[PDB]
């Protein structure tokens, strides 16, 4: 009756700012299962579910581990409603730093959780929205995921993924009535050990694009209040397009990549805007 | 003394017939490592060796499996000049089919090679060529990695990730004196189980797929020896760009996809031109 969503990664950020809000909707139209990796991260989920009073009922946690197809199933199975009108895949884990100092395990979590999680996800749940003709599937992309953006690579990497996954499922899923959306977003309100795992003009730069990157967020940080809108745009559109963008800030430097297919305008471009 | 360039995927296809253009090059200029995951397939690389006179020792064959950064390590060392002046990363799994029919591994596994995998060779190979401040690295890329393709979403997906991972590293590596490319090929020269694992509409639409994209490989698939002599423009080019392209073909669909930022466009065309 109520139309049901299921939202990955909801203990903080995107997610939860996204549960709570479809929760309190006015309207009481959405029933809202957000998961989390772990339970015990629960706390500011609900805290802020009372603050936006979301009624009884409009609000449901599971656990949900997307490293894990086990996780996924059962919770898959936890919908009462038995069915899932509207899917976000929000899960997503960051990684900063050069790439010889990160690590072998969490370069592959990364990849692990970001794309291969979404993979989980959407073999799970499509099918069923498949069969039925209906279902929208949102992904919470990023600028990252549009452009190299340095000391980020394997964060880029697996944006880019969830690009090329998304696109390639889009084509397929154009006529079957079941709609993927990506939402792109741009930023969103130890050294000595760096400094072991590589050379010193590495490290110096990655100083710089730290001091850089610090003040692009703070000039141009969300509210992910104004993010999460950028979703019901989305799931409410009667003919959603592939692409939403939550600001159209980078769309510029974006252009500059689009009409350069060699790729080094952007290369170049991308490198006096972080090392000056 | 001569340039030493190593060399992924080597038992067939471009890494093959890259591995033996370079170590017949006429001027004799090149020391080439040709690895491959297991030493049981060179027997492609040594025929075809032989046929085009490699001279003793421009060739050397090792073991490489990019899943496991023991190998990478057990090869780097076997670099008997103690230094690589040219790294291709070459290595690749395709994997083609309705999302849901994919086993949970094969898509963990396409991900690890194509994209973890080059993460552990630049990992290996990039630090002493950033000290050296001379290097050139190249890596195959794709047209999956350009846009999307029904049907190989998670090839799509590590294919994207390779742009993002390349574009995030050059910008980086600029001014290190180390040079990366992407080099962009398009095409080169049981259904049962499929129905199993699918619904009956998207298994009408993957033969309607296989039947499209047969045509095009019959009338655009290109000599590998045509894609292979695109990485020795790069590696010779005094000032190389981040991307080459073995093809224009695809250019005009590209272009479509980078005028129309929301995506749909590019989604409307690539359904016509496969879906008739
Ligand atoms: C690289 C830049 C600083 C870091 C920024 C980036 C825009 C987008 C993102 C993604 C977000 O996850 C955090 C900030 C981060 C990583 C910026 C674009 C211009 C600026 O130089
Ligand atoms: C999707 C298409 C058929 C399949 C083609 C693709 C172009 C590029 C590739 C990558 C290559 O690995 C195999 C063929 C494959 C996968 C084509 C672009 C237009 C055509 O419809």
């Amino acid at each position: 009756a109520r139309t049901v969503v299921l939202i990955t990664g909801c203990s903080s950020g995107i997610g939860l700012h996204l549960a709570v809000r479809l929760a309190s909707d006015p309207s009481q139209s959405f029933k809202v299962y957000a998961t989390l990796r772990d339970l015990k991260t629960q706390g500011r989920l609900w805290e802020a579910a009372r603050a936006l009073a979301c009624p009884p009922g409009s609000l449901e946690t599971l656990q949900l581990d997307v490293r894990d197809s086990k996780s996924v199933a059962a919770a898959r199975e936890r919908v009462t409603e038995g069915r899932v009108d509207v899917l976000v895949c929000n899960a997503g884990l960051g990684l900063l730093g050069p790439l010889e100092a990160l690590g072998e395990d969490a370069v592959a979590s990364v990849l692990d959780v970001n794309v291969v999680g979404t993979v989980r996800m959407l073999q799970a749940f499509l099918p069923d929205m498949k069969r039925r003709g209906s279902g929208r599937v949102l992904v919470t992309g990023s600028v990252g995921g549009l452009m190299g953006l340095p000391f980020n690579d394997v964060y880029c990497a697996s944006k880019f993924a969830l690009e090329g996954l998304c696109e390639s499922l889009a084509v397929l899923l154009l006529p079957f009535g079941v709609h993927l959306s990506l939402i792109e977003c741009g930023p969103v309100h130890s050294p000595e050990e760096v400094l072991d795992r590589t050379d010193i003009h590495t490290f110096h730069r990655f100083y710089q694009y730290l001091a850089h990157s610090k003040q692009v967020f703070r000039e141009a940080a969300q509210n992910p209040e104004e993010v999460a809108e950028v979703f019901l745009t989305a799931l409410r559109a009667p003919k959603p397009t592939l692409r939403y963008f939550t600001t159209e800030r980078f769309l510029p430097l974006l252009r500059m990549r689009l009409d350069d297919p060699s790729g080094s305008n952007y290369v170049t471009a991308m490198h006096r805007e972080v090392f000056g």
